């Protein structure tokens, strides 16, 4: 009972804060606070159990939907506003070195995975978004904050990456609603030895993130599952089946 | 590949107009009825499944089934009422295993409850109709008493849950449009007797575009013990028993 | 006896009476209705039953029966028409047997051919109604395209004589309240196939006020092969296929 | 289709007549001129094989009901006015003598037959009729024409007729509709040794008369049938089944 | 005349099979023949109508009663052997499913109509009879014929039955002289839904089987009668009193 | 319950027992009349009344019924023939009503006749007896000449068909122990007089044991017009008159 | 992996039986427990599962005609040997009433199935088989089993059935290689209201039945297909194009 | 219709008498390559085509095709072991698309590579040749070593999945005769890069009774962009590239 009006009271404040946030950028603060406490929700044991304690299952779904929805949209916006501002333990035996090629799908305006990895690894790294400021803002970041680091961000579909072959590592964002399908997309497109993090979230977690799914054992072979408590995404790797 | 594209987005166009249209005047009607029987054909014509099936855009052909499976559910819904605010104005398969000693549970009736009249009428069992949207209820209530006052059908706004003889349920049938079917069924196991047959509706593939898929249940719950394919009508059944 | 007799007259002056309030105002249909449902509850009272085949004056019982067979005959027909009309203004277990490859041809089909409709959505045979009177088939026809559209259901005024098909025909269904309907019996005979099956709907006894009886048939010709009696029906129903 | 439209044009004439009659009595002559054609029609082997050879079986039911009906009503009225103007081989073996006392089921307003065996039989007679005019009528007229003979008439019916277990022979007009509903009431009213006489027409006669009909042959049992193609109406002989 | 002489025929006949067959097993075949022989005499409209015709009352009811006896022990006896050797529309709306159970009140030793519903239906079927031979002998049949089926054959009174109140069919077999007497029994014992099935025969097929009854309107209501005149028994429906 | 049955089953082995006795040695009688006296005082008893009424094994109660009312039939037939023997060796309420014009027919007579010579003793009437059973007969007439000589008292072994005089019998007795009396009873009709008056004795409930039951007849030949219940007395009788 | 040596044990112990049970009768115990064990094998989630997962598509074809191929032999052994030791809502609304005529392509020497619609339906049944013990002992199984139905078998090919043209269903047996073949020649053997069962099995069923094929949507359309997950064969049901 | 299927029989049975013939003689092969002249004459000549096609016994067809087809295989493949056995005892169009630069495999070389040494030769191109039969890459492999030693050529018993190099073939040739061509084409899907293309002999119709047939593909793996129909050559040629 408590769980669905915390939910209810959540998806109020976020719809309000997004359209506030759209409206004047001085709200980006209260956004922030909210998205700390949300997630702070999230990792608490308290409603984790709670939620799943819960077997209102079709009520559930309509909060949980609603939900991942406002959240990766008011994830965005923090990232747009941060940008316009400032202007591999995962993978284990499988990790990104100088010789790797990584490409992240749902780069952000804010990539700070994307430099991060690339100024760690020295791997070559591409960023692709489908929103075209996220793009903008991405490549304007990289300029400041690694201008001599090998990363490209582009609006390209995976099927139009003409270097896709070469790629070694892909992540997925985990606010990518249809990632299970680029990922299915992806099998064609890739050579045989890549790995591939899907970054998601399942139980309370799918408040704030897309959930894992069952992929076809014929392509893709989950090979390792990583449930983090303290934090907001977990990690299932992939590899193509043998 | 492009072609069944540029289809999916002109009839996805056509249908979220035609939505606003015959929300704001009921007279639009007959359009919205010929663009669902031309859906209709499409997606029963096996040269378009074929292509359908070639087509290699997963992710853009995963955004099209999902809206348009969204707009039109919601446009079955708009035709239902109409269709029975015009009778009632005057401007006008699943299992025999249903006997008159059983009890239809029929989740998601519609405004115009057709199959739970014809249940009704054809194997005198007892017919329970829900559905979540009020309006539908009523309208159906009043359909069921012009045309089958004296048959024992109840239709209601309450949930699963909240329904007293769910136990004694023998048979139920899920509306293929309704989102959370398979979510509802799970809930179903513990609601209901030993011997309880479920019939989802279901559309995958090209069908995917105007109904909600079939799905993967808990082995250990539910059992799928027959499957009808119909390549000539817009759903195919799924026979779900008790493990 | 004398109770009973009292009864009957008493019924076939209050129908003689609805008939006439009734073409002249349709709005006292809800009272002809009422007493409808008053002398089915009186037919199917087994003590009354008893009670009429107890009576002795076979003359006076029998004159009332041709009576009251008559004139409920007439304002069964109205009630259809009314029921037909209301519906359109918006003021509102023979044979399985019978499948999607046969033809199903009602004699009698009525203003509101509901049997007709039944028939065609739960076998998805082809259907055939005649009646003698016209307006019955003009509102038949238009209660069919409200409610069955898509169907295969022809309604007409035609004599068996005249139906192109009428070999074609793989059963037949008799109302009740026609006169002459084992004339047509006869009639039929040579007009169909060797392998047609006839329900004849009729009433006998305290039955034969509210329906025309049963009869012998030529042996060498009709034979009857099941009879159903049903004590909580209004008529019963005999069978027969051809010698 | 030629018998269709004489049949039609018969029942229009008789309509038309007996309107004729009950609203001026001068159209008696023209009535009994149209009763001596129709005779004279259904006795001819012409129409009467014409009759048999329409099977539009359906179609002759309504006119030959029709038809009974008005002519039944043309033959009352016919006797009714005869009489205010004027104001045994068909048994065999089984015939009417001095000793026997007959029932005669519809006398009617002028009843020759009723005087006709009294006279030559010396029997005691009893005529009913539910018409009370006719009982009137035909008590008048036995005054006048056998006033001595043993006739009674009443508008009893034949459950109230307390003599009814002494009489012998029981003869019924054909043009009465439920003449077989008398019958089997008249099982348990008469003595064992009754003989019944049925006038009936079959086929084309039906047209001026009511039919035959089958008999539970539990009670009583046809002994003869009488087929005249001279005259308007056939004669069966029933006794009650030993 | 002729039809008693018939039956006193085949009463004599039946009474010598019967001794003979149960002296020696090789005369079923015998046996058999006569049994096909009087189905056709009772089924054939001549000799039906020829006994509903013969009125000495009281006379048939000692060929009846001694008929229906003596075939009682003859159908029993033909069951016997012939499991030996080989070691719904009637309800219209209300038929049997895989959801419902049935009670067969004279399961016999060789129980085809049980096993022919279980098989059809998937029904749950019970028998019940009182003979320890025909329990014995049905229930090894069974075992051989359908024993994948749930099908459970006992010797119990329906007053012994623990799962009566789950039953939702019942038929009983016609060759039961007390089955009125056991349906009485039943009321208290049923579910209030229960709908039975009673096999009985009136006029001639008295001779094979045992008649029907008027009920307690207060208890079972007969809802539907079946007359079958190309079957040796008929069925009436029973539905408790609402 | 399970008292009432074992004392049923008692009473059955007792009786087929002496039956069997009495058949080969007549001198046996007096265990057979003392074992008749106990079971009358078991039958008027209410005590017993009512726990036979409240017995609920249906069939078995049936049964026991069927099997002692055949067996207590042929019993009550031997004593009246060793009776008549007994008298002869010299080894020793229906209806005033009936009158000297009157005329009786007593249809089971049997060996020891008293009722019937007591009818016509007190009224005066002529007497028809008929017996099925010969010996009854022959010993009946024996009787009647030693005891009442003068009397108009007929026995004669003809069924009720035969009787040349039944058109002018004025009363009829049926006895209790005849299995087919209301099937006489329904052929009596048609031979007799309008005005006729039948006595059937019968025993119901527990008296059912020593009897056999009433029934219902077909109302439109016989009424019942009176019924005498006496509980002090094996049988009670209803009156019938035609309808 | 695993699947493809149970496969293999399976062929090799099924050509072991069909050799021992052509040279002696008494093997046909172990065929059938053999059989049995099949069809579980078949019918069970993990081996279909498994089946479907290896992806040897050219391995698993060998196996599967050779199975399919000596495990219609064997049931065809079963059949005749069960003869010699003896010596509708799969339609849905297009179901057989005693109006309907029925030919089973694949009769076979123990026609149940031929009988079994015979009985219940009271239609005109008529079965072929291309083997002529099989007619031979069919017909003789008829004769004991079904003596009174309408039920003829021969060993005419569909184009030399003179009555072909009166069929109203047909019932293909899915252990026939060339069953799609035989439908085309139908298309005009066959009136235009007729409807076709095809019998077959995909996947691990195939190894057990003749598979579907796609057919000329010209002639034959498929109107429904029925998968039955506790049956070794599902149903497919034609019907001719409009 | 009756003409054709009597030919098709008697090739049927010369075939595998020639087969039988030749394993134990290869002395006969002479007599066998006389009858597969004559074969390949009756197939290219267009007035057999026509009739064979007008032959309307589907199910006889079928079967007749089905064991030519097969019979032949093998027959083919003795010839070519016998001509590769004589030429080494010393008793004796597909695609220009392939250049130096480029790696054609051919699935079912034989053991006289003809084609195998004329592609190297005519391209410059790298060879794989593979057989299912070892005796066929053997005898292939000495062929190779006589009549081209110096060209990259490589015949090897290897199934498609063990093939180290099977993502650099630029070029895939089936031979014709291989049942499960288009099951190794499906395997090859996931095997092979995007550019590969792929060359199917087939024959259908009359050329199905010496080769395999063509099939349907899946679209969304396999596209025909070209088909060459040879009305004067034994087999004709499909060309597929990646959707
Ligand atoms: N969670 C939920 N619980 C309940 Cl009780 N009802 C729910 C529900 N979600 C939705 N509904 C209700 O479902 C109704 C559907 S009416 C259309 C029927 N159309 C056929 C054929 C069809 C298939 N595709 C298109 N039409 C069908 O859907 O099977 C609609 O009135 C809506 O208010
Ligand atoms: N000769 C003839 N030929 C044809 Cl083609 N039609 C004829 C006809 N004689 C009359 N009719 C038509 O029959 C119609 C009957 S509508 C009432 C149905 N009611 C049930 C239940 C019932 C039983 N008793 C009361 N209701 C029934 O009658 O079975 C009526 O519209 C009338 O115009
Ligand atoms: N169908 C039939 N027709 C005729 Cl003419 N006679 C028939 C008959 N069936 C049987 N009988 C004869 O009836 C005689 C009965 S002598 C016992 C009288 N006892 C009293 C008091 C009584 C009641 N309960 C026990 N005793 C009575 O039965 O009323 C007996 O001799 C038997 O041969
Ligand atoms: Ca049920
Ligand atoms: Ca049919
Ligand atoms: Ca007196
Ligand atoms: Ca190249």
């Amino acid at each position: 009972n408590e769980i669905k009006l915390i939910l209810q009271q959540y998806l109020e404040k976020f719809e309000a804060h997004y359209e506030r946030v759209l409206q004047d950028d001085q709200y980006i603060e209260a956004l922030e606070t909210l998205m700390d406490d949300y997630s702070e929700f999230i990792l608490n044991p308290i409603y984790e159990q709670q939620f799943n304690a819960w077997r209102d299952v079709e009520e559930k779904a309509q909060l949980i939907k609603s939900l991942q929805y406002i959240t990766a949209q008011c994830v965005k916006q923090v990232e747009v506003i941060r940008a316009r501002r400032l202007l591999d333990e995962e993978f284990g035996q499988c990790s990104i070195t100088s010789n790797d090629k990584l490409l992240l799908v749902g780069s952000g305006a804010y990539p700070m995975t994307l430099i991060q990895v690339a100024k760690e690894t020295g791997a070559s790294v591409i960023g692709i978004d489908i929103d075209p400021q996220a793009v903008d803002l991405g490549r304007r970041i990289v300029n400041v904050l690694a201008p001599n680091e090998d990363i490209t961000i582009t609006d390209q579909k995976v099927s139009e990456l003409k270097d896709i072959k070469d790629v070694t590592h892909i992540i997925f964002s985990s606010t990518i609603p249809l990632k299970y399908s680029i990922l299915e997309e992806l099998y064609d497109l890739t050579n045989e030895n890549v790995v591939v993090a899907m970054r998601f979230g399942d139980g309370i977690k799918a408040i704030f993130n897309y959930p894992s799914q069952e992929t076809a054992e014929d392509k893709w072979q989950c090979v390792n599952k990583h449930m983090r408590p303290q934090q907001i995404f977990d990690i299932a790797l992939y590899k193509k089946a043998a």
